[PDB]
C-alpha cells in the first residue's frame, strides 16, 4: 500500500551522489567557483529537492517546465505539480552566468549545500505568476513575497548534493523521505495517513486524526512544517512542544511524529495538491486535507482568498492520478452532554447543546489570561502556549514620549520609571535611549518580547519604523495619532504618569 | 570513536540473507526439513543472533568454542566471550540430527525464523558450566536453568535468517545494531554512553546517567531488557512505561531509547563483560557498569552470588583490548539541605544530612499504599508503578478452606462471601471450587492479579501445587502450617468468620 514516489522515483540525491561528495565539496570551497547564498525560503526548498520530498524535481526548475506549472498545473512533461520551485536571484548575480555554468549553493555564508548546474536564466512575468498561481490578489502572502522578497530572475538548473541544510534543533526528527519509508517498514506499517499543520494541535485534531486512522485502517503521521509557516505564526519550537504533547495522547504504536522542513506559500488550493504530494513523496497512502487547507484567510476587505473547500475537491479531483487517498476533514463542534465532537452536519443545535472555541477566542483567553476548557485542548499543551504567549500581565511594552511634549524628558522618564516600579510583580523597567540608532532600535522588541517594560524619551525617524515593531508599542503624545492622547503637550508630570499608568492598567499590563 | 563491531564486522545475518529469503523460507515451511521450536530463552539468543548484536557470532557455540568460553571466557579463536549461547536440545531430538543436517527454527510452532547447518552435537558436563561459568552455587538462577530447563545435548551449528522473532509489543523500539548505529548516524551522535538495566528508573538512575554523558561527552542510550530479566519481576510493558517517562526528564536531545531482546543469565560477572560487547556492536563507545551488575542477589545462607565490585573490576580488565569506555556508577545517597545526589564518598555522615530509600522499603509503600517523596522517584513514575504494583485493599487473595475443618464448608463459604460484600470497596468477590483441576486451579493467580478475593471450598492435591502459586493465597486450618490458624476444627462459624476478616484487615486488604 505504501506510494512509489512521484514519479516513480525517489530523488535521493544525497544518496545518488554519496560517493562524489569530498569532490562536489571541494569544487563547491574552491575560490575559482561562483557562490550564491541561499535565502530561507530557499534553503527550506532545496532541502526538499535534495531530500526527494520535492521527487520528480532534481533541482529548480527552467523556464519550459514553471511555465508548464503556472498554466496547467504540470511539469513539461505533465506530471502533477502545482507550486513552482524556482531559484530567484537578482541582476547582478544574473549577469554573472550563462548555460552549463558551475554554481556553488551556500548557507550562511559557509556551508556548502550543493553545486548548481546552470541550464537556464529568465525574467518571468510576476504579474501571470500571482495571477495564475496565487490567485492574484496583491494581499496574498505568496504574492508579496513574489514582488518585494523574491528576486526578478529565476535560475533553473540540475543540482548535485553535497549535505541537507543544516539543523541544531530536533535532530533525528526531521527525518528524510528515505528515512521515513524505513521507519515504516521498521514498524510494518502498510497504510499511512498524514496530517498537515503549521499550527498547535488541540483535542479536535487528535480526535479527528484518530478517526481518519480508524475509518482508513491506517497509522497515523503528524508531519508538521517547521521550515516556513505563515507570516507572525507562533514559533515551530513550541509548536513542536505542542505536538511531542500530544503525541502521547494517541493509542501507543498509533502515531508517529516526523518534521517537514517545508517553507508554505499559504497557497491553499495548489498547496494541497502539492502538500499531497509530498506526504506521498515521504511514504504516505493517505492524506488529509482540512477546510482551507493551507490558506491565509482575509484580505483587506473581508473577502477569502480561497473557497472553504477549494482544497479539498482540488485534491479529490486529481487524487487517482496522484494514487493517494484524501481524508476530508469536515468542521467539527463539541458537544457538552457527551463530551464528543461531532461533525457539524449532523447536529441540530435546537436541541443539542454545542461548544466552540474561535482562534480568537483563544488569542484572547491567552492574553487575558482566563481558563481554557479541558475539552478544548489538553492541560499540558495550554501550559505550552501559557508560556510563548504570556498574557498581559507578564507581557512587555514600550512607551515613547511624542514629539509634541514639551515637558521635560529626563523627569517624566524618572517620574514613569519611578512608578512603575511601585506596582513591581517581576517586570524589569528601563528607560531606553536609543539615539536614532539602528543597532539599538533593533532591540527594542527584543526587550519586550522578554516582558521588560521601556520608557523612551525620544522617537526616531519615521525612514525606521519598520527597524522595530509595532508590538505592544505605546505613542504618548498630543496628536490624534498616538495611543496615550494628551489634551496639551505642557502638562504636570504626575497629569502625564497617571494617564500612562491607567492605560497600561486599562490594557491589562499592571494588576493590583 | 563509534566501536567496530566485536570481531570486526557487524554479522547482521538478516541483511546477508535477504536476497535467499524466500527460498530459505521453502525450505523452513518444507514437508521433509526437521523442525524445532525454539524455547523462549533460545528467541532472545537467536534474535540477537541474527540481529549481529551477538557479533561475531553467527550461529550456536559447537563444543570447540563452548569449551573455550567455559574455561577461558574467549571463543576458540581467543576472541573474548563470556557466556555460552548454546542450543539446548532433548536426547530424543538429537538422535534425529547428525552433522550437516539442516534444521528449520520456528517461533510458537508456526513462524520460520532460520535454518540451522549442524556441525557439533555433545552433551556438555553441566556440573563443570554450573562451575566455571556462573560460580556453581546451586540457587543461582543460570545454574538452575541449566539444569532444570535447559535441555542436554547442544547442537552446534551456523544460522541462515529467515527473519528476527516475531513482536507486537513497541515496534520501531526495538533498534537492531544496524538500525541503532542509523540513528546514531543521523543525530550526528558519536560517543554514546549506553545505560543497562531491567528494572524501573528513578531520579537517581536521571542524575547518574546525566551526569555520565556529561563527563564522557557522550549522548546516553537507554538500553533496557526486554525479553528475560530477574524470575518474578516486573514485566517489561511496565518497565517500558517508565522508561518512555523518564526519558522525558533529560535535556531535549540527549537521551535516546531502545529495547533490547536479551536473556539475562544474571551471571554479574561474566554478564557485564558480554553486555558491553553486545552493547559495543550496538555501537555505544561508553558502558556503564555498576554495583552488582547483573547480579541475582543473596542465596539461601543471606550469602552474595557476586561482589559489589566484581562486574566493574572484570570489565574494567578487559576494556582496553574490547575497545570500549567503562563508565562505573558508585553507590549514591540523598542530600535534602541540597537537594542532589552525591557519592557516599564525599559525605560527611556526622556533619551531612542524607536520605535513602531501600528496595525493600519502596516495596513496602507500594504494599501500603504510603508515599514516596519527589526526589526519590518522579511522580509520573511512580503513578504507573502504583497502578502495576496495587496497595493492598486493591489486592486480590484467596482464603482456602482447610482440610481439617469439620465445618459445613457451604456455608462457611456462603458467610464469608455475604460478610465481605458488606465491606464493598471495588474488590468482586467469588466462590471457586477447582474440583482439583488444573484447567481451575491455574486461573487462581489470574483471579487474584484481577484483585479479586477467592473463596475455595476445599485444598487441591498435592501434586497440583506447582500449578497454583503462592501469592496472597491464606490457609484455614489447624495445623501449624495454616495462614489463619483454628483452635479446634469444628468452631461456631461466626467464630471462623472473623478470624478470617480480621486477619485480612490486619494484612491491609480491608480498610475501614
Ligand atoms: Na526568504
Amino acid at each position: 500500500h505504501m506510494p512509489a514516489p512521484h514519479g516513480g522515483i525517489l530523488q535521493d540525491l544525497i544518496a545518488r551522489d554519496a560517493l562524489k561528495k569530498n569532490e562536489l565539496l571541494s569544487e563547491a570551497q574552491s575560490s575559482d567557483i561562483l557562490v550564491w547564498n541561499l535565502t530561507p525560503r530557499q534553503l527550506c526548498d532545496i532541502e526538499l529537492i535534495l531530500n526527494g520530498g520535492f521527487s520528480p524535481l532534481t533541482g529548480f526548475l527552467n523556464e519550459n517546465d514553471y511555465s508548464s506549472v503556472v498554466t496547467d498545473s504540470r511539469l513539461a512533461d505533465g506530471t502533477l505539480w502545482t507550486i513552482p520551485i524556482t531559484l530567484d536571484v537578482d541582476e547582478a548575480f544574473a549577469n554573472q552566468i550563462k548555460p552549463d555554468t558551475r554554481i556553488a549553493l551556500f548557507q550562511d555564508d559557509e556551508i556548502p549545500i550543493a553545486i548548481l548546474t546552470v541550464q537556464d536564466v529568465y525574467k518571468p512575468n510576476k504579474t501571470i505568476e500571482a495571477e495564475k498561481v496565487f490567485r492574484g490578489d496583491p494581499e496574498h502572502p505568496a504574492i508579496s513575497y513574489l514582488f518585494n522578497v523574491a528576486g526578478d530572475y529565476y535560475v533553473g538548473g540540475s543540482l548535485e548534493a553535497i549535505q541537507l541544510p543544516q539543523h541544531y534543533d530536533y535532530p533525528g526528527l526531521r527525518k528524510t523521505p528515505a528515512q521515513l519509508r524505513l521507519e515504516f517498514q521498521s514498524r510494518q506499517w502498510d497504510r499511512v495517513v498524514a496530517f498537515q499543520t503549521r499550527n498547535p494541535m488541540h483535542r479536535a485534531h487528535r480526535e479527528l486524526t484518530v478517526r481518519a486512522a480508524r475509518e482508513a485502517n491506517a497509522k497515523v503521521l503528524i508531519h508538521p512544517v517547521v521550515g516556513l509557516t505563515k507570516p507572525g505564526d507562533i514559533d515551530h519550537h513550541t509548536r513542536v512542544r505542542v505536538y511531542q504533547e500530544i503525541i502521547k495522547r494517541y493509542p501507543n504504536g498509533i502515531a508517529f511524529l516526523s518534521l517537514l522542513p517545508l517553507a508554505m506559500r499559504m497557497s491553499g488550493d495548489r498547496e494541497a495538491v502539492w502538500h499531497a504530494i509530498i506526504r506521498k513523496n515521504y511514504g504516505a497512502s493517505h492524506f488529509i486535507v482540512g477546510r482551507d487547507h493551507a490558506g491565509p484567510g482575509k484580505n483587506s476587505k473581508g473577502v477569502d482568498f480561497y473557497g472553504p473547500y477549494d482544497a479539498q475537491e482540488l485534491v479529490e479531483s486529481y487524487k487517482h492520478e496522484l494514487d493517494i487517498e484524501v481524508v476530508p476533514f469536515r468542521m467539527v463542534t463539541y458537544l457538552p452532554d457527551e463530551d464528543r465532537y461531532a461533525p457539524i452536519d449532523q447536529i441540530d443545535t435546537t436541541k443539542t447543546r454545542t461548544l466552540n472555541i474561535s482562534g480568537t477566542e483563544l488569542r484572547r483567553r491567552l492574553r487575558v489570561g482566563g481558563e481554557i476548557p479541558e475539552w478544548f485542548s489538553y492541560p499540558e499543551v495550554v501550559k505550552i502556549l501559557r508560556e510563548s504567549n504570556p498574557p498581559r500581565p507578564k507581557q512587555g511594552f514600550s512607551i515613547v514620549l511624542g514629539n509634541s511634549l514639551t515637558v521635560s524628558r529626563e523627569q517624566l522618564s524618572i517620574a514613569l520609571l519611578s512608578t512603575f516600579l511601585q506596582f513591581g510583580g517581576g517586570r524589569y523597567y528601563k528607560i531606553f535611549e536609543h539615539n536614532n540608532k539602528t543597532e539599538l532600535l533593533s532591540l527594542i522588541q527584543d526587550f519586550i518580547g522578554s516582558g521588560s517594560g521601556l520608557i523612551i524619551p525620544n522617537q526616531w525617524e519615521d525612514d525606521k519604523d519598520s527597524v522595530v515593531g509595532k508590538q505592544n508599542v505605546y505613542l504618548l503624545d498630543t496628536s490624534s495619532s498616538a495611543d496615550i492622547q494628551l489634551e496639551s503637550a505642557d502638562e504636570p508630570i504626575s497629569h502625564i504618569v497617571q494617564k500612562v499608568v491607567l492605560f497600561l492598567e486599562d490594557n491589562g499590563f499592571f494588576v493590583f
